[PDB]
């Protein structure tokens, strides 16, 4: 070291609340989810997306970097927006998701949205004790910020850890939330020996957060893919600040399937 990705979380944590809230939205791409919340706090159960993270799961999915199928499992399903965003395609069957719930964590959101009666959602489940399933889709989502980075090189390779025994022959979309720390490249160089995929950055993700997706389609140089992020994301501290790009939010339908 030291990496791009530690001087990009050093300037990170020297900003003030303003510079912050300017810097992590400055020509990124967002989902507009004023309607979609109101929706929510309705009660509605048809139509909206109950995360930001239905959208941000698409991107993926509309670039073939992870097809959802079969049986999908979501770790860490929250909400459920990744659940319910696979639940509408055609080429999945099931879609089982566990995640801890709880006192300051977000529970399963109830929805009629397309495919909703083939998802399952279960809470009180702490996925690093669950025994690993059969599954054709293993998505995961997990993996807490901090504003130390080797706080979160321990949270990111227990997260690897835990989702390995998962992947054998499958699909998947793996959230890795501080990819630049160098003993984190060297497992996911492992990882990719072991189970191929790419590093890839999604748009909808902030500034402030460095975070890469491990998906299963495709090959590349997992160092130069985080070297290109830290880049970026180190040049937009001086860039002049542009409004992020505002797009209309996902549509997940109604009915069951
Ligand atoms: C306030 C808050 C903030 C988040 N980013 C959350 C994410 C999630 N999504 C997850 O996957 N969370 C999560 C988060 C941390 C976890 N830790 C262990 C040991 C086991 C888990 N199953 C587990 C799950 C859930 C609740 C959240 N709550």
């Amino acid at each position: 070291g030291e990496t791009l990705g530690e001087k990009w979380k050093k300037k990170l944590n020297q900003l003030s609340r303003k510079e912050f809230d300017l810097y992590k939205k400055s020509g990124i791409t967002e989902v507009d989810r004023t309607e979609a919340k109101e929706g929510l706090k309705r009660g509605e159960t048809t139509h909206h997306a109950v995360s930001r993270g239905s959208a941000k799961l698409q991107w993926f999915v509309e670039r073939n970097m992870v097809i959802p199928e079969g049986r999908v499992i979501d770790l860490g399903c929250g909400r459920g927006g990744w659940s319910y965003y696979c639940a509408g395609l055609k080429k999945v069957t099931e879609v089982r998701g566990y995640t801890k719930g709880g006192p300051g964590h977000e529970e399963p959101v109830p929805m009629s949205t397309y495919g909703w009666n083939i998802v399952k959602l279960m809470s009180g489940k702490d996925v690093f004790y669950l025994p690993p399933e059969k599954c054709d889709t293993l998505l995961c989502d997990i993996g807490e910020s901090s504003p130390s980075p080797t706080v979160e090189e321990s949270r990111t390779i227990r997260v690897l850890k835990m989702v390995e025994p998962w992947l054998k022959n499958n699909q998947f979309c793996i959230k890795v939330l501080n990819p630049y720390m160098p003993t984190v490249i060297e497992h996911l160089e492992r990882l990719q020996r072991k189970h191929g995929g790419m590093l890839v950055r999604n748009p909808l993700s902030r500034n402030s957060t460095h975070e890469m997706y491990w998906i299963s389609n495709g090959t590349g140089n997992i160092v130069s893919s985080v070297n290109m992020v830290s880049r970026l994301l180190l040049n937009r501290f001086t860039m002049t600040h542009r409004r992020p790009t505002i797009e209309k939010d996902v549509d997940l339908g109604a009915g069951t399937r």
